């Protein structure tokens, strides 16, 4: 049962994952009703995986496209022992397709740094905790992170990692791929998003067409 230092946002070590956009001023309309949410299903920003800025957004406080910025994580997640896969994360309540679940947190390091760490600190680990970020940068959650680090791999996932431009910085959120009832274990496909460490592991996802191996 594995220990780490819990953080509320990424720790930037030797790099800065600048995106090179701004998420700038959509043509979404602020709905007249107080509790109807704006910037939803046709928001200019959303369509390029960029969050709105609270300074620019026409929808003001009803802007529902600032989910990573505002740390709008689901509150129903639970760490549990998952047969054959150490610890896992399940949801205690239903979640709907496309819904934002949590940001993936860790230390943001260059590929070179993460490689050094793999040799000098992690070379003996039996569990791996790292996401590709972009341009030869990685989110390393071996030492610091949040509960997203415990989310297991599936060859038939119910969630995915999406890279977003947030105030000009790339950050990664987990989103539901499909509806899931209460008690469902969260999973994503590591072969897409997880950093290739060169140490392969048997896959126990239990899918009919399981690829047999993670990485
Ligand atoms: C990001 S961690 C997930 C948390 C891990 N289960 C634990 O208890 O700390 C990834 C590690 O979990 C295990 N794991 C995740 N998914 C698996 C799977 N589908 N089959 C076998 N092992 C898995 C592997 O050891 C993998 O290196
Ligand atoms: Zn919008
Ligand atoms: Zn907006
Ligand atoms: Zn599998």
């Amino acid at each position: 049962a594995g220990s780490y230092k819990k953080i509320r946002s990424n720790v930037y070590v030797d790099v800065k994952p600048l995106s090179g956009y701004e998420a700038t001023t959509c043509n979404c309309k602020k709905p007249d009703d107080d509790t109807r949410k704006g910037c939803v299903d046709d928001c200019l920003n959303r369509m390029i995986f960029a969050e709105c800025s609270p300074n620019t957004c026409p929808c003001g406080e009803q802007c529902c496209n600032q989910r990573i910025q505002r740390h709008e994580w689901v509150q129903c997640l639970e760490r549990f022992r998952a047969e054959e896969k150490g610890w896992g994360i399940r949801t205690k309540e239903p979640l709907k397709a496309g819904q934002f679940i949590i940001e993936y947190l860790g230390e943001v390091v260059s590929e070179q740094e993460f490689r050094n760490r793999m040799i000098e600190q992690y070379h003996n680990h039996s569990d791996h905790y790292c996401l590709n970020l972009d341009s030869g940068m990685v989110i390393d959650s071996y030492r610091m992170g949040n509960e997203a680090r415990f989310i297991n791999h599936s060859c038939d996932p119910n969630c995915e990692m999406q890279k977003w431009s947030v105030n000009g910085v790339y950050r990664i959120g987990l989103y539901a791929l499909k509806d899931m009832p209460a008690g469902t274990e969260l999973t994503y496909d590591y072969n897409f998003h997880s950093f290739n460490v060169e140490k392969q592991q048997l896959c126990k996802c239990g899918f009919e067409k399981c690829r047999g191996i993670i990485g």
